[PDB]
Order: C-alpha cells, then structure tokens, then sequence
C-alpha cells in the first residue's frame, strides 16, 4: 500500500527519446513522444519473470507532447515496455488500449518476437464490429520487451576508413541477406551461420575480397515481425520488409542474442568489414509498418499516438491510406514522424557507422495526402543535415500508389534503381527488338533518365536481378513464375518477368540448353559490368543461386533461398567469369565515369568519346538510331574522355569496342579501322584463332546471343 | 534572417540578388518582378526553398558549434514562417530546426509577429521556443 | 542609488525561486497544506472574488505561498521558498489596505523617502498608509 | 514476502527527504508557516505537554511537516516534502487514537491483513482502532 | 609453519574507476547493508561454485543485481584483513568465520580469494570494488 511517489524518482528529460543510460546519476531516462495520450506507464520487467512488471512508474512529466521520467538504479539490460491511455474512437481514428502493452519506438534493442495471440489486437478479433471494438486482454506476456542498452563501444581501426572511400563511382554492389549468406556455410561453425558475426567472418570477409565487390547491401535488419498469417501457414517473413522498430537491429541475426547482443554483433560487423576496406548499405523500410492497417494488431505506433505516425483517410481517420501496399503509411508530415525516421537514419550512421542506405519504396515518403513531392519536408530536411548529407542515399524510385513513379525525380545526392535499365536489358537479350537508342542509352547510364535533373551516371544503379523477382539463374530457367510454396495459391509476384527459360521450363539435362543458358548468364554479365553507371551484383548469382522459379521467394526462410557454395564444374566456372569482369570493370576509368559521353571530338582528338555503329561498318544515323534492332556496337575512346580525377588531371583509358548480339542468329559485323584484339566474350567455346584478333576493317561472323569487347591495339 | 539589406527592387545588387533572385527572395506571384514585403524592408527571404532553409540553419550551426553563441532572438520572427502568403507555424524551417541534433540544445527566442498581414504570432511559436511578451511591455506599462 | 537597487533588485529575484518557477501557480492548495500556493486580495482582506476579478483595478495585491508549490528541480525534491505579499498601488492617490492574517515584514518598496518604522512591520489584520504609485514586497515571518 | 516488504520499506525512506536530514527537527514553526515541523501527540488528540513527555509509554504518535523543514540542498534551495503522521503502538493490547485536523490517506503498516476498507482514510479529528503491536504511517493529503 | 609474504604487483586498471568520485552517496541518504562476503554467496548454487563465499561472487551481476534491486546504496564487509583461527577454536574443530582476528593490517583474507592466495586475493579484491562502483555502490570495511 504505497503511492507512484513513494518511490525514488526525477523529472528526466525530454531528449533524447527512448531510454538513455545516464552513468553519472546512476539510472536510466525514459523519453517517449506522444501528442494525444492521456496518460503513460513506464513498465518495467525482469530477465525471468515476462508476463508481469516487475513495476509500474506513471511518467507523470511532459514537455511539450513529450512524457519524460528518470528511474534511479536502473542500468543497461533492464528490459521495459510502454502502456498509453487515451480516447478511443475508431471512427475518428483514436485507438488507445491501454491494456495492449507497446515497444519504445526508440528502442535499440528488442527482446523477443511477438507470440501471436488474438490479445496483441486492441479489438475483439472474431466479433463482428471488427476494429470498432474495444478488446481489453492484457497483452504484456506476448509483446517482446524493450531493453536499454550500453551504447559504448571500441570502433578500433574505425575511424581512418573516415576518409577517401569507395566513390560512387568506382563501387560494386552486392545484395546479401545476412541470413541466407551463410547459414548454409558448413564453413563456419553452427551459430554464426545465418548471422551478423557470420558475415563479417575471414571466410567470408575473404570471400567477398576475392570477389572484388566493393560494398554489400544487407536486407532490412529492422527488428522486423512475423505477420499472422504468414505464420498460420507455417511459414516466416524471412526479407523482413515489415519493420516494428526503426533503431533496433532484428534479433534473429544475432549470434549473441537478443539481449543487447544484437547491436553489439551488429557493430562488431561493420567494424570488421570496414578493416577489410568494405562499406556496408542497409535496406531501409521507412514507408510502411508491421502494424498493417485495421484489424491489425496494436504493439507500437497504434497505442502511442495513432493519429500521428500513420497516414489515415482524411474523411474517415478509421482506416489507412496505403500507398505501400501493406496496409498503411507512415505519416512522413508529421514533425514528429520525421524527427523520428532521421534520428533513426543519424543513429544508424554515427553509432552503428553505416556509410549509406536503400530506401525501399522510396516514393511513400514524398506523400502528402494524395499527392507525391519531392521538395516535401522530411526530403529537405534530410539534404540539409551535416551529417546525412555525406552518406550514400539509394531509393526505389517508386510505390504502389498512384502517381508514385518517380524515376529520376530525387534530389541530386540520390542514386535511384534503374527499373528502365533491368526491364530493357532484360528484354533486349531475350530477344526483343528495342530502338538503337532505348538500348544505347540504357549503356551509357541512361543519360536520358537523370541528365535532365544535373545528375550523373552515379545516380543510374544498374541491375539485372535482385530479391524482388527471379534470380540470374531462374532468369534464364523460367518463362512463367513457379511460387506455390508461399501457399497463395500461385497468386502473388510479378507476372511479366521479361524471362526465358532457353527452351524449357526448370531444371534440364539437355545440353544444348544449359549451353545457351550459362551463355546468356555471361551476355547479362557483361553487359551490367560494362554499362556506364552503378552496377549492382545480386547476392549468390555468382554461384548461379536458385530460388526454384520462385520469383517472390519473401516468405522462404530455407534451402529455397539458402546459398548453397556446393560447387561443381558449371557453377563455380561462372564464379571465376564474375570475378574476372569485374576485375575488368574496376581496372578501367572508362566505365567508371563522373562524367557522361558526349557523341563528338573532345580537347581537339580526331575521334569521338564515342561511337555507334551498325552492323556493318558504319556510324549510326538519325534513323537506324531511332529503328529498333537486336545488334549493338559502339566504341569508347579511352584517350579522348572527359573525365578528371580530383588532383584535376584528366584520365586516359584504352580504346574499347563492344559487340552486344541479342539476334537469335548469327550476324557479320565489320569492324571499323584500326586492330582489335580480343578480350571476354560469352563464348563457353574455345576461341577460336581467327577470332582473337581483327585487322583493317575487315569482318567477323557472330553466333547469335553472344557479348564481345575488343581492345584497339593499333590505330 | 527575414530579410536582406538588398531591399526591393530599385535597391542594390550586392549578393543575392546577384547570385539568384529566383531563389533567395519572395516575389510577388503573379509578377516575380516585385518583392513580397512582410518585414518593411523591402524585401522578404523566402524559407521555403530548400538551399535558401539550408543557409539559415547552417548559419545557426555555424554561430553555435563556432562562435559557442548560447541561443538567438529571432528578430521578426513570424515573417521566418511566411510559406506561401501566410504564417504556417508547420513550416519545413521550423521542422528542420526542433529536429537538428545541434540547434535542439541551444535557446530560441521570438520577436512573435511581423509587419506583415495577420503577422501578430504571439503565443504560436514552436515549443522550447520563448516570446517576448509585447501583451506584458504594454499591460504594465499602462497599469 | 538606481544602479545599486536594481542590484539589490536583480539580487532578490534570483535568490528566491518563487518567482523562477518552472511551473504555473494553481489557483489552490496543494500538498494536503491549509495554505493556497498562490492568492489574490482586495483593498480589505476578503479574496478576490468573482467579479472584483473581472471589474477594471488600480492596485493589485497577492500572496505567494513558498511552502506550498509544485516546483521540482532535477533531482525530484520540491523546492520551498519564502511567502511573500505583493502590494502594487498604480493609483495615483493614497489608499489603505489590509494585510491578511500574519505578521509581515518589509522587503523592498519603491518608496525613495527613509521608511516609515511602523512600515517595516504589520500585523494582525492591521491596516497600511500606501502612498500612490508605490509597489511593495513583503515576508510573512510569523502566522 | 517480506523481503517485498523490506523494498517498498526501503524505497519509501528512500523517496522522501523528511527522513533523510542533515539537519535536526526542532520544535517549533518555521519559515513564518502555521505549523510545526515536528509535533508529538497523545493517543488521544493532543499535543504532548512536560509531564506526558517525560512520563513512560508504549504508544508514540508524531506529526512530520514535509513543507516547513528547515532542510537546504547543497543549491541552497529548501525542500519540502509531505506531510506523515507516524502512529506506533507496542502496546500489547488494541488502543484507540484521535486523528489530528485534515485527512489522513494510509501508506504502509504492520498489518498482515487485508488493510480495512475504513481504514484507508481518516478525516475530522475523528478516530480509529489499533491492534497492539503496530505501525502505521499516514499521509496528509488535505487539511 | 608460519605463511610467508608476498611481493605484490600493485597495477590494478580501475576501469570506469575515477568517476565515481563524485557526487557519491551522501551519509544522508546512505543505508547501509552489512554483510559476510562469504555467508553471502556460499550457498547461491546462483553461482558456479568456488566464487561461491568470495569476492568475486560478491560483486557478481546475479549479487550486484540483487543489492541494486534491495535498493542499498552502500555495502559494509566483515573484517578482511588477513586473520588467524585462534588454536583454541580449531582444537575444537572450529575456525573464525567472523575475522575480527587480524594478523596483518595491508592483506585481504585468502580465505575469500577464488583466484588465490599468492597475490591473487588483493586482485581478486579490487575487481569485486570496481564491479561494485560501477553499479553505484560504496564499500564500507570492518576494521579491527
Ligand atoms: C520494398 O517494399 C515492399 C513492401 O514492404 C516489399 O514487399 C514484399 O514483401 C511484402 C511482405 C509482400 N506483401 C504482400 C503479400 C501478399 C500476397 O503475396 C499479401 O497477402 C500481403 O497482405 C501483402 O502485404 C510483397 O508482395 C512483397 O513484394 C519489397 O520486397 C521491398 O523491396
Ligand atoms: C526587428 O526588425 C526590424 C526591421 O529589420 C528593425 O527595424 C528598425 O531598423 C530598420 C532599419 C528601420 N527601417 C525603416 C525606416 C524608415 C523610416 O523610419 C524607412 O525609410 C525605411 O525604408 C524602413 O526600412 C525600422 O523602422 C526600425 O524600427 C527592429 O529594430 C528589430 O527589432
Ligand atoms: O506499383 C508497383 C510497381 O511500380 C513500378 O511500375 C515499378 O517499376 C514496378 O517494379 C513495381 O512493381
Ligand atoms: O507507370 C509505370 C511506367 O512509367 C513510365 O511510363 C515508364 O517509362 C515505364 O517504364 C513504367 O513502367
Ligand atoms: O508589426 C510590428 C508591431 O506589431 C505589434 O503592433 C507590436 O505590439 C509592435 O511592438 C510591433 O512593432
Ligand atoms: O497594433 C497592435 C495590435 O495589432 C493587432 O490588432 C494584434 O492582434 C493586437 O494584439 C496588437 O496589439
């Protein structure tokens, strides 16, 4: 029998937000924003006991629409979570329980996962007034708990990779799932395997040095959760594009767990990769979260301020405007929300030493009400800051939304997916016939996309694959998409995929079949890896990864998506054709260019910084540039570029001649002056003698489906 | 911060007037030949452009993280959140400005209103934002 | 002599936190104390009531309550301060006034001539001589 | 189930500064308040008197002003904290004790039992039953 | 018979040490938890045995945990320096477990040490202070 007084407290501060180990004064500080509640508990648990607090402390002071309090004794690893009351009246979007136990939004780290139960729902689930209703279950012993942290942490060798890093320009992408990268790798001991200290392993480490990419892009490490009925199928979200917590990395990589274990794994990582002069870009999901729309669950957001946070029909404020296509949005024009997404990018940056970011469906963050604006708020807020403004900023350069497609419309900074790039590419090796100039363009950095925004070729990432759709593999294994084993009945990924299966469907013993199919893998290979701009390699596609003809395999936390490094003949042979053009790409400034190509002479050269031929012998013309075909040629002059280095010296390369033919049949391309030896092709076959070199304008036959570079020797 | 010493037009042309006029000024919407006036001076910075917002909070970065300057009193404060014709208290400045780790510590007064029209903001302003109470000044003053 | 008593002026607002409040004085008691943190009279001791509230004034007259504040500093102890009684005479003639129940003792006034001996203490509901134009602060050493 | 006891008894002690003093209670008002900032009853209703304070007991009753303490921080602000009425009662046998002015919320006690729901509250000098062999600690929360 | 000294190395890095030191626990607002740094953790099965009835299991998360929940600001350890069990106590098969025996005024207790006993005890020691400190904790010793 005791008052919330009778117990040792202070008013605590308003900032940061979340919960803050404050060493001197020996406690913690509880920051929690939140404009529309009426009152706030601190819940406070204990490692054993998780279905009760441990303590209830009501945060009784509030500055501003921020509740602050500051518990004594109190250190790192004591776990906590959030009851708010307040108004409830779905109708007019008010959806306060507090019975429904929530995470710190601020959280930088989280305990477990949700243990799915129809209590974490602040409605009664089977009634009729769905969502209308008023649930009123404690929900404490299924929510995982918030755990303040110990953020100290000795970034030894950290700080001089501080300094003049990979360049946009001389970076190589490469997409991993932190998981998937090595949880099949018998390499390493169990238990790392599938994790953050698995990743940033010397295998691995070793692994991605000999591969020659650059920098890696891991999947969203969100603390992320199941959805229900993903979970009612026997099944996981293993991408973790459904985020609870913006700070938290998820607990389910971490080899440490789970505890503050996972952050300290996590840093360790990067740590480990930035030694290895590797610079890490996480997918980040901003746009949308776990909460989905109605009728889902209250863990989170809903509880704490659910006007704010989340983007809700303006006429009704019961339901969720869905632009993302997850069942909501957040509400990127709150301040507040706003604060909170950039903190969190701040956080990640200066604490976690992240060097850049993948925003997935960027567009849901230049939503107004219905609307999309590049110039909103949070975008120029995000331009101005000192230090945001020096890290790499990736975007999906669109949503679901309508209007939402806004390819080469972010602000300079921004490098945007090339969508443009991956569908033509696709569709010129299939076969298709495109203009000279849709393909040409798309070579040369896509000039037309984004020169018309004073960007460079930097901002065009190119790709051929990636997690959303096939694999390189399943790219050329596949006509139509083979997702069964998601249990929707076939009824989700992408339809088109601009695929072909090179004469089948699935796996294959005909020969000449698997012959044309690691001959185009090759002709993909070496167009990415010779077309101006970013390239990006998806994860395992150097060890021909395959997902079964799973062209949405988000759900597939198995040997479905598992890299399996079980290499025979054929696939690792690949491996070394992956390294090799990349090696290519990263030893020659031509292709790695500040800089677009003119189509004139340059600094008074007799030659063009470029040059598009037909197929014969002959520079392209206003109208065979604008007239389709399937056989591309052009030549890049090393010498006459205009490129400089940053010390203002200009930046000779060789002069190149690549060779594209998508033609199904064979062709005879006259080679323009000068001597041409050869170097890379797709051809699995021994070269033959007469190939390896051209003379005097004289000309060659080509099999169909074949890429070739040619290296001017003599002029 | 609201206003330059380049006047109108038929003023100077000594910065930014100079380095764009498009950009760094207000100007009359259906003549962008004449400036936009809510401070009396001629002419009116217009925070609602993303490079001219970045000037004035790298400026105030500057004097703190630099100068060790301890907080401002925004003179005219009101004409500051001036976005389109009217006082919008939500402005992208003001926005930027609470959530900037740097600036959030430091203290903000107000001069809460300018010249302007349906300027008078006292009581509006942003939170850890402090007024100048003018209702004070002249209650006693008359008592 | 100006200089020196906005010294002793300045002196006196920062050495009693009453008037540095972080929070707002409620028009009520607090803390299970008989005393109100903060009160307001008329020219004789009955309150201020409803519309002696509204109705225009030229004098002004309240009891701060030091002992019965919700004021916390950052280490959640509530804070005290001494009770004053502020008398603020705008009038232009003299007036009577009566003190409330305690006995009071003269802090600071306005007065420019040597006080008055039987100003420097009241007591016991007795009434004040209070010239026009002349502003009082007093401390209720004994109830 | 008394270790629960020994936290809560901590964490009380612990939460209040009237209990954590550098400086001695004497018995006397303060600060020119109404009350004491100590003050020693009888068992009925009474402040104790020469003869009643040397002559033997085994029931002890004492009233703590939070608000009229005497106890400066090392800031120099005072601190107040709230007002408690300690009743302890070694008598051996029950006993029944008169409740000084105001209104009494109870905080903490011997009882094993559930606290009566008449004795969660104790208003108007009225009165209550005491089992022999306990302790109670009330709060003023009105007077 | 007769133990020998031991020549000591007296480097001790007090890791978060020298902040504590500070605005600690007034004598105001102290209370005090006096305990037997052996009877403290000896039967804490808690604990893996042979920190059990040490320092180290005294300043151990499971202890410093406890005593931070108790909600004890400052801990006063039974005598520990060095001491003998007196002849008639062991002829009786008995021993000191109280300390107030000292022989030597600079030495910890071996008895304690779960690192012992050659130098071991007075690094055992300071690690169990600093443990301590960390979590916002005095130390108090008896004295004899
Ligand atoms: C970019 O962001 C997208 C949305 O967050 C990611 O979406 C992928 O993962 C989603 C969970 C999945 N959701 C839908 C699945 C289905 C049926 O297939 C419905 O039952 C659900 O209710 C939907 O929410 C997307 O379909 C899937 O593409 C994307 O991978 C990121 O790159
Ligand atoms: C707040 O901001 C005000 C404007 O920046 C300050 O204004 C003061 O100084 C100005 C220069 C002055 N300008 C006008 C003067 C006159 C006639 O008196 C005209 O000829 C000019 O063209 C005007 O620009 C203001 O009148 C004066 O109050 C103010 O002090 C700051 O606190
Ligand atoms: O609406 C979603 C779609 O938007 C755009 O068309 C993208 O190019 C496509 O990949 C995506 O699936
Ligand atoms: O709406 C989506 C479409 O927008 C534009 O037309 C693009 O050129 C096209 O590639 C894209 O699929
Ligand atoms: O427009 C500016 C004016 O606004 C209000 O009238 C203020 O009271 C005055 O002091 C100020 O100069
Ligand atoms: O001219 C000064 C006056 O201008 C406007 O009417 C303001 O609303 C008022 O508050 C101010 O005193």
């Amino acid at each position: 029998f005791f008052r919330t007084r009778d117990r040792p407290l202070r008013p605590g501060d308003p900032y940061p937000l979340g919960s803050n180990w404050i060493e001197d004064d020996d406690g913690v500080n509880f920051s929690l924003f939140s404009e529309n509640a009426e009152k706030v508990e601190l819940l406070l648990y204990s490692l054993t006991n998780q279905k009760y607090p441990k303590e209830i402390i009501e945060v009784k002071n509030k500055t501003g629409d921020i509740w602050h309090v500051f518990v004594p004794g109190l250190r790192p690893g004591q776990l906590y979570a959030y009851r708010v009351y307040g108004p409830y009246k779905p109708e007019l979007g008010l959806r306060f329980n507090p019975n429904k136990v929530l995470i710190d939004p601020y959280a930088k780290a989280i305990n477990g996962s949700v243990i799915w139960n129809d209590a974490v729902f602040g409605y009664k689930i089977g009634d009729q007034n769905q969502d209308l209703t008023y649930d009123e279950r404690d929900s404490g012993e299924y929510v995982p708990k918030s755990v303040v942290i110990n953020p100290y942490f000795e970034w030894d060798d950290e700080d001089f990779i501080k300094g003049k890093k990979v360049p946009l320009k001389d970076t190589v992408i490469y997409e991993v799932h932190v998981k998937g990268f090595t949880k099949l790798r018998l390499d390493l001991p169990e238990n790392i395997r599938g994790t953050y200290e698995g990743l940033a392993s010397e295998q691995m480490i070793s692994y991605l040095k000999d591969l020659g990419i650059t920098t890696v892009e891991l999947m969203p490490v969100f603390h992320f959760i199941d959805q229900r009925f993903l979970t009612d199928k026997g099944l996981t979200n293993y991408w973790g594009y459904d985020p609870i917590n913006f700070f938290s990395p998820e607990c389910r990589y971490s080899s440490t767990g789970c505890l503050g274990g996972q952050v300290l794994s996590f840093k360790k990582m990067v740590n480990e990769l930035h030694n290895a002069g590797i610079e890490v870009i996480i997918d980040v999901v901003y746009n949308h979260t776990a909460e989905g729309n109605h009728l889902g669950p209250t863990l989170s957001f809903r509880g704490i301020d659910n006007t704010a946070y989340y983007m809700l029909q303006p006429d009704n404020k019961r339901y969720y405007l869905d632009f993302t296509g997850t069942g909501n949005t957040l509400n990127l024009s709150h301040p507040r929300v706003i604060q909170m997404v950039l903190d969190s990018l701040r956080y990640w940056v200066t604490e976690m030493h992240v060097d850049g970011f993948r925003f997935d469906l960027a567009a849901a963050l230049a939503r107004e009400l219905y609307s999309v604006n590049m110039l909103n708020t949070f975008f120029i807020a995000l331009q101005q800051d000192p230090i945001l403004s020096q890290v790499k900023l990736i975007a999906e350069p669109w949503d679901v939304g309508q209007g939402g497609y806004q390819v080469g419309n972010f602000p300079y900074q921004w490098a945007e997916w090339n969508g443009k790039y991956r569908d033509s590419i696709r569709r010129f090796w299939r076969g298709e016939a495109l203009p000279y100039s849709e393909i040409a363009n798309r070579l040369l950095g896509s000039p037309d996309i984004y020169l018309g925004n004073n960007k460079t070729p930097f901002a065009s990432i190119n790709y051929v694959t990636s997690h959303d759709g096939f694999t390189l593999e399943d790219l050329v294994s596949y006509n139509q998409k083979h997702n069964e084993a998601n249990g929707f009945n076939n009824q989700d990924g992408m339809n088109e995929n601009y695929s072909w299966n090179c004469g089948a469907e699935g796996p294959t013993n005909d020969q000449n079949v698997v012959i044309c199919r690691e001959k185009q893998k090759r002709n993909f290979m070496i167009t990415l890896l010779v077309s101006q701009g970013t390239p990006m390699i998806l994860g395992g596609d150097e060890l021909s990864r395959t997902q079964r003809g799973n062209n949405n395999a988000f759900c597939q936390d198995n040997e479905i998506t598992w890299f399996d490094w079980n290499l025979d003949e054929r696939k690792s042979k690949f491996l070394e054709f992956v390294k090799k053009m990349i090696q290519f790409y990263r030893a020659h400034p031509a292709f790695r260019r500040e800089r677009y190509f003119q189509g004139k002479k340059l600094f008074g050269m007799p030659l063009k910084d470029v040059t598009f031929y037909t197929l014969e012998g002959r520079e392209v013309d206003e109208k065979t540039w604008s007239s389709p075909t399937q056989l591309v040629i052009f030549v890049l002059e090393g010498s006459v570029m205009d490129e400089i280095n940053m010390y203002g010296e200009r930046i000779a390369d060789d002069s190149f001649l690549i060779i594209l033919n998508a033609n199904p049949n064979n062709v005879k391309v006259k080679f323009p002056k000068g001597k041409w030896e050869l170097v890379i092709s797709s051809y699995l076959r021994e070269i033959k003698p007469e190939e390896r070199i051209i003379e005097g304008e004289k000309e060659l036959e080509i099999e169909g489906r074949t890429a070739l570079v040619y290296r001017r020797i003599e002029l």
